[PDB]
DNA sequence: GGCCAGATCTGCCGCGGAT
DNA sequence: ATCCGCGGCAGATCTGGCC
């Protein structure tokens, strides 16, 4: 896509009425406590993104009603989009009619690289499992529906398990029909999944990357709830199953969670991100916009330049930090408003 | 006190023999992946203190054998310690004889300031509550011995209550006691702490920062535990306590995991670190040495002068970082090894 | 060698936003 | 009005430290 202008009124602590994105990479400068986050968040959820905070944290102090509006430029044709937040919640209006915001998950929407991306790479094993998840769950809605059906069937044959036992086949039966098809999946995607990413990280470092899934029950479901029966009904719990994967990224052949530093696990973070845009790439026919925030704080000389030049072939970019990138076109933001030159 | 000198043996990726830090204010530049927060560590861990990171990944790849070796001088009289890291498990030594680990605690030891203590203030419930608990049970030894037996007669209270019911008023009263006694000293203590939070705070930034503890059990135990009765028995847990308690962090009278942004985070978190090295240096008569890791790496120009200007008034301090101070020694950090001028 | 502290992991229940 | 995805809480297994 690409994008025109971006309109607001009372949204957080901004006190802008027009911002209007120049075509390529761009910048944004300032100091604490101004309104960058603030301005890329707008823009993620002005397009259908999704944030971490509450709607009722997203509203000025003293107020009930926000009102973002964007316009965008594809080859289809143009687009208005309006979004109205308050009390009862959202309200989009696309191209002037009332609509879900399910319809503008066939849109290229925007990828935001954020602070907080970063604590998947190197978190506890339950956080690396559910980012896995929700990633293949971006290009294939058949893969929600199996996850959804799967938990059903785990707790009822889990509850039913606690109380002694029954002629619980039926539901060994469903668990063995959804495991194998999320397993088969998950195989799928990451399979085109790793060369990307071996060949993104390659261009910001030196060495090589990749990603490991220890599986449970690889060979058959059935086959590996049937290996476990006495220790499964002394304890209680299924003990195998697609919910017990494990996921490691790999620094060469060592794991990140471990040994890896911070400027290593940030170069991570942002090629898994970088990765990401380009299959949506593919998959839409038109590359996504690009989001970045705080694009080179914990990096050396060396790594910034790297992703400097690597952002500049994009069609279209916006980094922000404290530091002004050389040679690109800046603006500036001092306490809400943004003015160029 | 004083630090005299740090040697080692196979630690991490730290090559060097001997490091001497000057007295007063230090500093540390360089790259990525270079060893600055290994030589943080080391020091930390070699004055008393404890690592978050296990101790099988503590040593150099391809051996079992680390050493870390350091000289302090107190105003009592000198000291000297040695560890050793191996397949058994620590071992100190202290004046050549071996001693307890628990002994080390009334030494000062040191003070470690890292981007994991932002996730305190950003954090979930549990999490703010945890830390209050584990900095309170650096001053006292009896809070420690509470939490414990607290636990364990809410575990068994719980137990029982889960199988029907029975003379539960034998259970009540052994957990009555360590409630009220657990919520005297944390009033106790949190009508101390913040003063001078509140005023070291004040020398850092603009706005104000403050501390609230919301309470389900401040009238009393016994009271709220008669009143709770038929929620108690129909939900089947304690639903009043000590383990049910709130902290909030208020940044100009909001809490300050909603909204707030990384460089007041930042600042409430050093505050908070500064507040706890002053009451510990007032508790036992010299303060620790302090140790703090990328100080001014996401803020403005204002923010790290003022941290600058504050941290030159200290005994003895080291900071770490990509960049230098100006006006100050410095020290780089190449492949592992250090290099003084 | 043995057993108590204590932080980490996994499944269950109730709550908040969309269709 | 109802399913969906989620934050909060309690419980059990593990490894390492002290007697
Ligand atoms: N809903 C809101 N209404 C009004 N002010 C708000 C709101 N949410 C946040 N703020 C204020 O916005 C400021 C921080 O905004 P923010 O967008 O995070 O700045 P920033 O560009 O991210 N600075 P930085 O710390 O470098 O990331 C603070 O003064 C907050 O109190
Ligand atoms: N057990 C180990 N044995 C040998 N090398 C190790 C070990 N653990 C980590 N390393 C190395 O140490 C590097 C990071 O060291 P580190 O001390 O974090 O550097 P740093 O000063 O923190 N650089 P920065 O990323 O800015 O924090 C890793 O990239 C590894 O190559
Ligand atoms: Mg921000
Ligand atoms: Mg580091």
């Amino acid at each position: 896509m690409r994008l025109l202008l971006f309109r607001q009124r009372n949204f957080r602590n901004l006190a802008l009425e027009a911002y209007r994105p120049p075509p390529g990479l761009s910048a944004l400068v300032g100091a604490n406590a101004q309104g960058k986050t603030s301005l890329l968040l707008g823009i993620h959820l002005a397009l259908g993104g999704e944030v971490p905070l509450g709607l009722a944290d997203l509203v000025r102090f003293g107020e009930e009603e926000a009102w973002l509006h964007a316009e965008v430029e594809t080859e289809l044709g143009a687009y208005r989009l309006e979004h109205r937040l308050g009390p009862g919640g959202r309200e989009v209006l696309l191209n002037g009619k009332r609509v879900s915001l399910r319809t503008l998950w066939e849109l290229p929407g925007s990828v935001l690289v954020s602070p907080l991306d970063l604590e998947a790479v190197l978190g506890p094993k339950e956080e690396r499992r559910a980012y896995l998840d929700r990633l293949i769950a971006r290009f294939s809605r058949r893969y929600a529906a199996l996850l959804s059906a799967y938990e059903k069937a785990l707790r009822q044959r889990n509850a039913l398990l606690k109380a002694g036992g029954e002629g619980l086949s039926a539901w060994d039966r469903e668990l063995a029909r959804y495991g194998d098809e999320i397993v088969a999946l998950r195989r799928r995607f990451l399979r085109r999944f790793a060369p990307i990413l071996r060949e993104v990280h390659a261009a910001l470092a030196a060495k090589e990357a990749g990603l490991r899934l220890e599986e449970t029950a690889g060979e058959g479901v059935l086959r590996a709830l049937e290996a476990s029966r006495a220790e499964e009904r002394e304890r209680g719990q299924t003990l195998v199953g697609p919910h017990r994967d494990d996921l490691v990224f790999l620094l060469e052949g060592r794991p990140a969670h471990r040994f890896a530093s911070r400027g290593e696990a940030k170069t991570l973070a942002l090629a898994l991100r970088l990765a990401e845009h380009r299959l949506l790439g593919e998959h839409h026919g038109e590359p996504p916009l690009l989001l970045v925030d705080e694009w080179g704080e914990e990096l050396d000389e060396a790594r910034r330049r790297a992703v400097l030049a690597y952002a500049q072939a994009l069609p279209q970019a916006i980094l922000a930090g404290l530091e002004a990138p050389p040679g690109v076109p800046v603006c500036s933001v001092v306490r809400g408003v943004v003015l160029c030159p």
